[PDB]
Formats: structure tokens, sequence, C-alpha cells
């Protein structure tokens, strides 16, 4: 009845039943897979509501307690009178770990147990959205040795406009589109660069240029903050042998903190919700530097080491993009800045899916999204099947606000 | 219609073509398992309708004569025999549209050009091993690799099957040692030890090519060796490193996949052995460093002086790439055709464009699609895809033991 799931290396079977618990749709169906496409009241409310409270009293082990009941006859009474309810601050932190754990695209999720949750659902206006936001990056950043965190702000309701931060992350560089088509900066930026601009920031025309928040308090047009620079730690690049990769004058920054998914919990919706933990060195090394609809640095590299860049099978791409990521995870650990390789990950990934075969009986998992982007093969997760499903409390995708 | 978009371009089609999917796949709407490698007269007449209906269509003589009298004869002998015979230009349409159909196959660009032996009179296992030696012969053709895939009598009521027993055409012993390792290759241990059973002589090397067993139907399978003059081999060396010639690694020429089943109209081809080239990932990258093949990347690393003591030197990343230069530059100076992941990527990506607009779309397994190494330095990784089930087909079927 349940999906039989085998990891080819060892030979080892597992059968996810947890997965018979997907509380909501995904896009495949008996016809065709769809698994690779990155984005394919009250009775409602009050089912998703003792769902959760039964999760949450369950992890404590106190299911059946008079506490259990009273917090299910509560939240139904609220619902009745209010068409909503609140969690209490225990419900709120066990709510935004779960969402973490039950994320199918996160190789991290060793960690879930381990996250800061700060409340800040009495927020009133986006000056003070900006306090929180500030103060979550430096507990977040340590002075580089990075702590996993979530900052929540008060959930969607009727007859008010939601909180947003407009900002795909926390932190980003300006990309700014050229006359020829071209992008100086990060080209994956240039929407938010021109809504910046457009709401009165007055722009650089570096590489580097850290981009303004624009943060939106209910019924109000978003507000541009600017993040003081010493706020945002960043590593400049060099390599250990290669010494004219300093000369690209390349960087990243530390915290990798995402601003624009929506937290659910409960039946609850809280749009705006930044968590940030700490990189994988190839999301900078091999996606953010070597795609080539980003900084797209990877022939320059090649050449630069003076490899044979006529012929494809000489591997140059492989070789530079290997250096780059080496690059990378030299120059963070020489900055001091938290930062976990590619095959470091993936086998702790692997424990957390045995720790979570004895805990659930399973975990969802999208394999497209584990598997790293170089050396896929070499990692235990390649050769290790995953049961992609959709669990709550989550993170999910969410239109943008303009 | 599912909305399909490439990431790195920002381009959008839809597919339309995996409306007609036939058979269902392993999906629900509850839970995706795509990562996962295994999840009647009147349907016989249906689906050779179906095939007949779709040859007459891509030969642009769709209610034709010639389409009626076709379907008018396949009527007649089902009704009478229960079965029908396909005539040899259906066969050959049937197999190439087998290949281009085939989700994991990152090789189609080349799927209009294939070789295709008929093979259907066979008789006898003797006869079978005379068939499987020319078409190695031909697809071999001294290092100038042709596709071709040979076609052995259909599946009938009241009669076995002939089957291949070997997963490939060319494989290497994996013989079990006594502390439970392997020498050789894993994946044949037990291959290997029904060849033993049924009579062969073992050898103790690591790259020893094993005889073949052929079922003929309703017999016992018979060994055979194949002639080593036949089985083109090329040793490994590197263009830098002196030192990697003297580990005595190797390979084959030939990817010759002989376990899987040929569906053409509903009729089941159970033995239907066909060959392209390798892409050099394939060696480099899965048959040499996969942990339970022949697992050699910690053995090149220290020939190479790698820190192998920190995962962050990326001590596995660098010799993995060294051995995959190895592969290519082997076989280039060995003048035998291999194609590196970046160049099979980009012509996969043109054949993308070419069945969107001949089909309106191609169904295609992205897991399988993108290759081992450096994935997203691959123009395949930014492309959705879609994947489902189009007949004529190959499929994966029992082992026959
Ligand atoms: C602690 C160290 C962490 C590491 C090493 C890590 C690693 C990763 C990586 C490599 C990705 C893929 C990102 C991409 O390719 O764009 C990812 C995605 C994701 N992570 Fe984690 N993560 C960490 C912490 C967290 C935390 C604290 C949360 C939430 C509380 C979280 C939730 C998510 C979610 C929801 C995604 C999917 C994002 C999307 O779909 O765009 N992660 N993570
Ligand atoms: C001509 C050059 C070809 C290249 C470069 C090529 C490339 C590949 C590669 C890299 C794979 C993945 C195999 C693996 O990872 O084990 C594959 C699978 C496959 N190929 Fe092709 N191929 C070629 C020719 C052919 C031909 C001639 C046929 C059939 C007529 C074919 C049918 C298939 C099928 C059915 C699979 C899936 C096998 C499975 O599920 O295990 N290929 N191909
Ligand atoms: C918490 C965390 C830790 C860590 N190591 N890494 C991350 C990175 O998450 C970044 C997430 C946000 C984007 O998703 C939204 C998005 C938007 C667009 C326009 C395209 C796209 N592919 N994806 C891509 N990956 C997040
Ligand atoms: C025709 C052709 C061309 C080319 N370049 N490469 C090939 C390689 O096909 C080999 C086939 C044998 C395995 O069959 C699937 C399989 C079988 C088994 C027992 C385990 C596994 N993980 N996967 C994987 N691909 C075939
Ligand atoms: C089309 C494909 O789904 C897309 O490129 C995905 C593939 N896997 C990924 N995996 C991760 N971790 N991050 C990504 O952005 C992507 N992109
Ligand atoms: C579990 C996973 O599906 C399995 O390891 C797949 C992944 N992708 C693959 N891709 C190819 N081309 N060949 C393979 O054998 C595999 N193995
Ligand atoms: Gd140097
Ligand atoms: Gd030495
Ligand atoms: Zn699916």
């Amino acid at each position: 009845k349940f999906p039989r799931v085998k990891n080819w290396e060892v030979g080892s079977i597992t059968y996810d039943t947890l997965s018979a618990q997907a509380q909501q749709d995904g896009p495949c169906t008996p016809r065709r897979c769809l698994g690779s496409l990155v984005f394919p009241a009250p009775e409602q409310l009050l089912s998703q509501a003792r769902d959760f409270i039964n999760q949450y009293y369950s992890s404590i082990k106190r299911s059946g307690s008079q506490a259990h009941e009273q917090r299910l006859q509560e939240v139904e009474a609220e619902v009745a009178a209010t068409g909503t309810y609140q969690l209490r601050e225990s419900e709120l932190v066990f709510g935004a770990k779960q969402a973490w754990r039950n994320a199918p695209r996160c190789v991290g999720r060793i960690q879930w147990g381990k996250l800061q949750v700060f409340d800040a659902r009495d927020c009133r206006s986006a000056q003070e959205m900006f306090t929180y936001i500030c103060n979550h990056i430096k507990y977040a950043t340590n002075r580089g040795n990075l702590r996993s965190a979530i900052t929540v702000f008060p959930q969607r309701c009727p007859g008010r406009g939601d909180f947003r931060i407009w900002n795909s992350q926390l932190v980003r560089y300006a990309g700014y589109r050229q006359q020829d088509g071209s992008v100086r900066g990060d080209p994956a930026n240039v929407e938010i660069t021109e809504l910046c601009i457009q709401h009165g920031w007055t722009p650089g025309n570096g590489r580097f240029d850290v981009l303004p928040l624009l943060l939106q308090a209910p019924d109000e047009p978003p507000e541009l903050f600017l993040l003081p620079p010493e706020l945002v730690l960043e590593v400049p690049l060099e390599h250990p042998t290669l010494e004219w990769f300093a000369a690209l004058g390349l960087r990243w920054y530390a915290l990798p903190a995402v601003s624009n998914m929506l937290l659910e919990i409960g039946g609850l919706e809280f749009p705006a919700a930044p968590f940030s933990g700490w990189y994988m060195s190839t999301e900078i090394g091999t996606r953010n530097l070597c795609d080539p609809h980003r900084y797209n640095i990877l022939e320059d590299v090649a050449v630069c080491m003076d490899l044979d860049t006529r012929t494809t099978s000489s591997l140059w791409k492989d070789k530079a993009a290997v250096e780059i990521n080496v690059a990378v995870l030299h120059s963070y650990q020489l900055a001091k800045v938290t930062i976990v390789d590619h095959h470091a990950a993936t086998a702790s990934f692997m424990k957390h899916l045995e720790n979570e075969q004895k805990a659930r009986g399973g975990c969802p998992a999208d394999w497209a999204w584990i598997v790293p982007p170089i050396s896929g093969s070499l990692t235990p997760v390649f050769h290790q099947e995953m049961v992609n499903y959709f669990l709550s409390p989550a993170f999910r995708y969410q239109p943008d606000p303009w």
C-alpha cells in the first residue's frame, strides 16, 4: 500500500508510510510526472487547526491530557466566535520547526530541531519590521558563527492587508539592466532592483551592490530601508593556489535569508516570516557564480587557468567549476564564516532520512533539489530513491505583492 | 497541457503530447515517485490499430487505400491466429519509435539513425549467437560505432520466450570473495554465478568478459563464448598523469542492452538487444567511481596526492574529473566513438526543440537526463521536463530465472 523506497548504493529498502498523511495535492498524475517543475472556510480551518494541535500534543508526549483537550476546545470556540485563532508561543516555535522539517527541497534538515524563533506577531509598522529584521540578521550572523533563525510577523487577518517583504532574500545584490540587454551585477535581481529604484532608491553601478529592503505594512505602500553595511557580513573570494582569482573582485554574503515565502501552521498563514541558515558551498560556487543566467564566470576563470576552452572534451567547464567551489570553501573558512560543502551536507541528510524513518516512518524529499548541482553521483543522495509530498506545517511559495 | 519552462533562457512551451500517454506511471496527486528506478484479441486489436494508424500518419498516408488494407489485414490475422505479424517497414518504424519514446535516453537526437536487424526467423540458441555476433561486428565497426537493434521472434502463447540472460552483450565478471567483497564488477555477481553454474570456467581478473547465456524457447540457456577479436576494449590512460595507465583500468567499446522488452502494436519482443555508443560519464563517473561498482575514486585520489582527510578539499570531485578526462582521452586516442556529457546534453536540447515542433513535446526523465557530474553546468539541468509513457516502447522485464 505504501511506496517502497530503495537505496541503490547499499541495497537497503524502506516503506514511506508518512506519505499516506499528505495534506495537499502535488502536480503529478498517473498519466504524467511533473516532479521537475519549479513552480507547478471555518470547517476547513478547524480541521487543519485540530490536526496541528494534535501534532503539538503528540510531540511533547501529552496526547489525551487535560491540557490537550482544553486547547482543542479553546481553538474550536475561538474559531466559532472570531473566525480565526491565535497560536500559543510554544505552538509557534513547534510549528516553525515542523515547517522546516517538512520542507522537501531542503538538504540541511538534520538541523531542524535547532532553530531560534523570534515572535514578531505584535509588529505594527514597516519601521518596526525593519527593527525586527535587523535584529534577526545580527543574531543569525553572530560575527560569522551562523545560527539558524526565523522571525514571524503577524498572521493574515480579514479586514487588514498583509505584512510582506518584497525582496526574495534579506541580502541580494543589485542587477542593473544595460542597453545591449546585458546585466551588471546579479541578473536574478533585475526586477527587485527596478522596484527599489521606482520607489526612490539611488542605484549604484557595481556588481555587488547590496539592495535596500522594500517592507510592506498592512494597507500601506512598501517603504524603503537601507541595511547598515556593518550589518551585512560579506566574504571576499580568493583561491588558495590560483593567485589571480582574488583579482576578479568577487565576493558573496554570509547569510542566506529567504524572505518571500509563506509560513502555514494549523490553517493560519504568515505571509511574512523570513528564515535563515548557512550556505552550502555549491549554492554560491556552482549556481550563483557559474549559472549562465547568473554571474556566469566560468569561461573567464577557465581562460585564466589556461584551459583549452576550444573543445568540450577537455572538461574545462568541470575543472573550472571545481576550482571556483574550492575558492568559496577556502574563502568562507578563512573569513571564519560558517559554510558546509556538498559532501558533508548530503552525508548529514542521509542521517536525517534515517532518523526520520524511525521517528515518522518517512521523509518528504525532492530528489532534483536534494542532489547537488556538481558531482551528483559522488554524493550518497544520488543513489537514494525519494518520495515527494506535502505535509503541514509548511513553507510555501506565494505571489509577489506587486 | 503542462506548461514547461527553461530557466536559463526563460522560454516556455506546452507539452500537448503528454495527453496521448497510454500507460500510467507511478505518481499520484498525493505523492511523486519520479525518482524511483523500478516502480485478449480485443485489447491486442486496439493496440494494433493505434500503432497502424500512427505509422500511416507518419508517412502521410492516413485514410489511404493502403492504410485501410493494412487495418483489414491485421484484423484478419488476429481473428484467425490470435496474433499478427509486422511488415518489415513497420518493424523498423516501431523500433525507432521505441527509442524516440524512451524518457531516460539522452542520446535521442540520433533516433532516426538505427540499423534494424530482423531475426524473427531465428530458431535456435546457436542461431541466436550468430545474429548477436553479426550485430556486434556491425555496431562496433572497428571503433566507428553504429546504432543497431536485432529483433528476435515475438512472444506467443503456448511457447516460451527467447531471452538473453545477460543484462548487456558485454559485461565484466564479478567474483564473490571469501570476506564478502568482490573482484571485478559488483553489478554482475549474479550473472557471473549463473554462468559458472552452467559450466563456465571462471577467470580471476578484474575485467574478464562474461560468456553469453542464450535461451531458445522452452530450453535451458546455452553458454556461448564471445570471440575476443569481436569485443573491442579500450585501455585507460591519462594525457598528463603518466601513472594512470599503470592502474590497468579498461572498458569496452559497445554499450549493448540485452534484457529489455520491445513492445510494438501490442506485440512483445522479449529479446531485442540494442546498442549505441557511450557517453563518457557512464564509464568514468558511474561504472568506475560508484561505491557499489569498481569504486576506484579513492585509489586515484591517492595517486594524485590529494588531501583525502577533509571533504572540503573537494578531492572526490577532482579525482572524478580526471577519471572522466582519462576515459575521453583514451577512447579518442583509440578511435572509438564516445561523447562527453556537455556535447550530449547540448544535442538533447536540440532534440527537445525538434520534438516540440514535430509532436508537441517529448517524454523525458529529468533525474536520468542530467549527467552524474557537473549537472548544472549542462543546459538540461535548467530545463523542466514532463515524464510519461508512449508506445512503441522499451520496457523493463523480470529476469528469466
Ligand atoms: C542550517 C543550514 C541550512 C542549509 C545548509 C540549508 C540548505 C539548503 C539548500 C542547499 C537549499 C536549496 C536552495 C536553492 O537551491 O536555492 C535549501 C532550500 C530550502 N531550505 Fe534549507 N538550509 C538550511 C537551513 C534552513 C532553515 C533554517 C530553513 C527554515 C526554517 C530552511 C528551509 C528551506 C526551504 C523552505 C527551502 C526551499 C526553498 C525554495 O523552494 O526555493 N533551510 N536549503
Ligand atoms: C547512439 C548513442 C546513444 C547514447 C549517447 C545514449 C545515451 C544514453 C545514456 C547516457 C543513458 C543512461 C544509461 C544509464 O545511465 O545507465 C541511456 C539510456 C537508454 N537508452 Fe540511450 N544512448 C544511445 C543510443 C541508444 C539506442 C540506439 C537505443 C535503442 C534503440 C537507446 C535506448 C535507451 C534506453 C531504452 C535507455 C534506458 C535504459 C534503462 O532504463 O536502463 N539508446 N542512453
Ligand atoms: C534558508 C536557506 C539556507 C540555504 N543554505 N539556502 C537557501 C537558499 O534558498 C533560496 C531559494 C529561493 C529561490 O526560490 C524562489 C525562486 C524565484 C525565482 C524567480 C526562481 C527560482 N528558481 N526560485 C531559489 N532558492 C535558504
Ligand atoms: C543503448 C545504450 C547506450 C548508452 N550510451 N548507454 C546505455 C546504458 O544502458 C545501461 C542500462 C542498464 C541499467 O538498467 C537499469 C538498472 C538496472 C539495475 C539492475 C539497477 C539499476 N540501478 N538500474 C541502467 N541502464 C545503453
Ligand atoms: C528545471 C529544474 O527543476 C531546476 O533547474 C531545478 C533543478 N534542481 C534544483 N535544485 C536546487 N537545489 N536548486 C535549484 O534551483 C534547482 N533547480
Ligand atoms: C535513485 C535514483 O533515481 C537513481 O540513483 C538514478 C538517478 N539518475 C540516474 N541517471 C542515469 N542516467 N542513470 C542512473 O542509473 C541513474 N540512477
Ligand atoms: Gd599558483
Ligand atoms: Gd609519490
Ligand atoms: Zn512525479
